[PDB]
């Protein structure tokens, strides 16, 4: 139940560079199992990220040594800090050192969130025999997917500007002599962090004098390349997934940044070794289970004892070789939104999907939450198209779904502040008299035509409650160019009808009788993503008056059958 | 930098009980100062309550020990658990056991929020020497006043039934062996947490069949105790706070539920030694300076190591006796709103406040916000009275203010919904072409009359923003009985005119070109306060139907000249 804590321990790599480290190690006549998390947002630290992941120190108090690490050019770490391309070989080095030491018993693991999940991949990756288990939470295996690109080859520009701005404060405030420009600087970087949108409305995008000078990453690798390119596959690490046996205990949310690639981890381990996952309502930086204009209820607060219990009985498993500390424990649990519940699954995807088509259709323009657009199990039967115009001055503005860092406390949020928008199409069912559960991967199947050589297309699923909320579930975005590819990208021709897909990410909900689901179609979600400048240039390099507006049109019918693909569930 | 951890150290109070206690004690070749905190809420739990503090690892890796005590009857500890009535002589008892041992230097301090905070004052009153200093945040030294009822004279039963159902529920999580009842219970006590209006409205209140066999103190004490007498004067502090000579730390929050009585603290003690003050625009679960329809700006958000730097100068100055530690320092630190600036003062209240008044008046009727009720530093012209029905089964709803379980997360809520009702009478100012800054106590004293013989009169400061936005800012209650003591209670004359004073507690906001100052007057304010019943018996006891509907009436003019008085502050 004691124990002592040792303070900046200097570890060398490979290079001769050496990283800092504290040691929680327990009062214990031999040898002890570990577990390692790496930081870069100080190991001192303790309370910034602890409370979206476990009560850990009840790890200490059991018989497990924690090692927590400044990574390289951080805080009390030496060197020089570039995001991700020296965390694999950085970590292959720790892991050695730690095995070599008096107190390690041969058994490693690691535990943690965000960045502090990212480098658990990374470390997997290494061939190291001791590491015996990993607990990735709201984490990526491949970068370019998230958090800064995605599946539609849109940069996910508030993100990007948020995250450097937080990394150029620190750097700040952690300087051993303060220099001339420090006090101004971090003004700047204030201005920044209250003003995200405003911050990625400049044009040229690439030009940012404050961000480049602090952290020339920003537009030397991010912004530079928005194909997949050889840059990005450099650091990725999921193709390499597939060839590990290594158990892994996942977990995400439905309104996180990271949701589509966190689940994508656990189907590409599941078959090789001891997968766990968990998934509940929040968003990167709001765990609390309260929205808005929407609220789950004191049972889908982030359950911190729960998730504590889980983690010991996973490393008591796999690092103590005790056989039966998982019995109970469900393959799978999920937070059901609508009934509000967590429930069991055996499974992700779950086994009974039914993956159903749902058509566009409708009488007279779907133009506006006030047109005719319909949602259907039946093909239409008339041949029409809804037409808008979309203007790079203009976007319709992000609203809730996975923000990070502009206004990215508020998920669920209420579609109704746009639903007058001449370039948002709708589309509805009818009043349900019987309960309708999605729970899966969703995507949508589009025929669409434009005036330009390259544009955007988005997709929103949404539930419409009696009282008249519009509450946003999942989306996603195609940018034109990369509609075959996201790594040889290739221009459209004007007016020609081409069959799209968008990746609108997952998704848990029960839609209740007197709720209709609804789909919203448009071209533009900014600042979630940055805008087309409908040109078919070098997007982030063009002057806001170098942009060109452009009509869109979406086509629906027997010959051009539009729809959304939904995973549909039935329990009787 | 090093230090080591001991837990469940058992120390032994008068009467032979055991208390146990963690000890967090740096790697020294001699004694050491120390600091203690006292909670109900289990010593091991660090996180749950830390990030509401300071980053206090720095204190022990700077060579303070700090130990953490479970109070009595809870997890670890020995003993019976009812709430404040134990505290003192525990206290005393465990600063006389750390003065006694071999690591202490003689010098002690204490920090710590809400629960954490008045077990600071309970240890101030005990007469030891080698307490040195306190640090008490978002706390009272008078129970009755705060957060049970209030100056005003009414039960704070939302905060009551809230709080009585987060202890029952750890309760039964910390239950060594598991009862059958254990299940449902948990089960119950999440539905009251999920609906604490709901909770707060079975007749008659007194009749609790699951709080009352948890924790029965719930009656016993509090519904039973509805004047202040001698059980409440009992674990009061305040009147002993003028004799002491101990330096103390206070942090509050102006959306608060302790706000009144965290300042009120402050007053008390610096005359006599080192007071040090600091507010925010934070409510007790809302600290990140970010509301529903109200952004404060990155800089609102909870300043943690800030207040760590602070709290160790303080420390080091009192308990290390280091003369210049607080260099530079000011004596008072104020987050200024509408502005929402940080800004530095020397005193509380500021040296150069006019109190100012500000008569209710207009043509017609001041019923609802399209009424015809104005504001004006000028005595009204025209006999006046504006008239009402209160009717206790349709009661105003509570909307940000104080709150501290019942939506407590939105302070600064839009008074919109509400004002379309006849029960709501509106005073407003017209639009302003210069600032005018309000920051100090604030009070109305009003002209009323009633068709019962006992009723609730209540009053609320508003800012109306150019957009529409009706910004609650401070409020406060009166209940007729308790109109001129909350010890002796006496009944009023149906139809007769009295003069009562509204205590509305403190604010700090400037009141921009384009916005106006407003004033809302009712008769309820449910469930931030309970209901009046309108008939002179003892509330708490009565049903629904054995309550009755009120006629009430404010008097404007000449010879009745109601106003509010506001803490005008001008600064060129
Ligand atoms: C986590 O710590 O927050 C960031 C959100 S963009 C992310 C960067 S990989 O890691
Ligand atoms: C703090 O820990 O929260 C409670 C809010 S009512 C309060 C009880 S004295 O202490
Ligand atoms: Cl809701
Ligand atoms: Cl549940
Ligand atoms: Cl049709
Ligand atoms: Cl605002
Ligand atoms: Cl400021
Ligand atoms: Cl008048």
């Amino acid at each position: 139940g004691n124990y002592s804590v040792a303070s900046n321990v200097m570890v060398p790599m490979r290079d001769g560079v050496r990283l800092a480290v504290d040691l929680y190690r327990p009062d214990a006549d031999g040898p002890v199992p570990v577990l390692l998390v790496r930081n870069p947002y100080d190991k001192f630290d303790v309370f910034a990220w602890s409370t979206q992941s476990t009560n850990w120190l009840e790890f200490v108090r059991d018989g497990y040594a924690v090692v927590i690490q400044d990574t390289r050019g951080l805080f009390a770490s030496e060197g020089e800090f570039v995001p991700h391309v020296d965390d694999e070989a950085d970590a292959e080095d720790t892991l050695s050192w730690i095995l070599e030491q008096a107190w390690c018993d041969g058994n490693v693991g690691m535990f943690g969130v965000s960045y502090l999940g990212v480098t658990q991949w990374q470390a997997a990756v290494s061939g190291v025999g001791g590491l015996k288990a990993i607990a990735p939470s709201m984490a990526s295996a491949d970068l370019y997917r998230a958090p800064w690109y995605g599946p539609g080859g849109a940069l996910s520009v508030e993100a990007l500007l948020g995250w450097s701005a937080k990394i150029g404060t620190q750097l700040i405030t952690s300087r051993s002599d303060a220099r001339p420009e420090d006090a101004a600087d971090f003004v700047q970087l204030a201005a920044i962090l209250n003003d995200v949108a405003g911050a990625a409305s400049v044009t040229p995008l690439a030009e940012q004098p404050l961000l480049g000078r602090l952290i020339p990453w920003v537009i030397d690798q991010v912004v530079d390349h928005p194909d997949n390119d050889e840059s990005w596959q450099s650091i990725s690490l999921f193709e390499r997934l597939g060839g590990l046996a290594t158990p892994a205990l996942i977990t995400a949310g439905w309104y996180d940044g990271f949701v589509g690639e966190s689940l994508r981890t656990f189907v590409a381990v599941k078959d090789n070794a001891d997968a766990r996952l968990v998934v509940g309502p929040w968003s990167h930086s709001n765990l609390t289970g309260r929205n808005a204009d929407r609220k789950f209820g004191i049972a889908a607060t982030y359950p911190i004892q729960e998730a504590t219990t889980m983690h010991k009985a996973f490393f008591d498993r796999h690092l103590r070789g005790e056989t039966d500390a998982l019995a109970g424990v469900p393959k799978v649990r999920l937070f059901v939104m609508g009934i509000d519940e967590w429930r069991d699954e055996t499974d992700w995807p779950l086994p009974d999907t039914a993956y159903t088509p749902f058509y566009l259709g409708g009488s007279g323009a779907a133009n506006t939450s006030t047109g005719g657009g319909t949602l259907s199990t039946s093909i239409s039967g008339t041949e029409s198209a809804d037409t808008y115009l979309y203007d790079p001055a203009d976007p319709v503005p992000s609203l809730g779904g996975t923000l990070l860092f502009h206004n990215g406390d508020n998920g669920p949020a209420d579609q109704r502040p746009i639903h007058d928008r001449d370039d948002v199409l709708c589309y509805s069912t009818e009043v349900l008299t019987d309960p309708v559960e999605v729970t899966g991967t969703v995507s949508a199947r589009l025929f669409v035509s434009s005036s330009a050589v390259d544009t955007d297309f988005t997709a929103k699923l949404v539930d419409v409650f009696p009282d008249g909320r519009a509450i946003a579930l999942c989306d996603g975005i195609v940018r034109m160019r990369y509609r075959e590819t996201l790594v040889n990208p290739t221009l459209i021709e004007a007016g020609e009808i081409y069959e799209v897909a968008i990746d609108m990410l997952a998704t848990s909900n029960v839609f209740l009788p007197g709720h209709r689901i609804m789909v919203q179609v448009s071209s533009s979600n900014f600042p979630k993503y940055d805008r087309n400048s409908n040109t078919g240039g070098v997007i982030a390099r063009e002057q806001l008056e170098e942009m060109c507006t452009a009509v869109n049109r979406i086509h629906r019918g027997p010959e051009h059958p539009s729809h959304i693909v939904l995973p549909i569930i039935k329990r009787k």
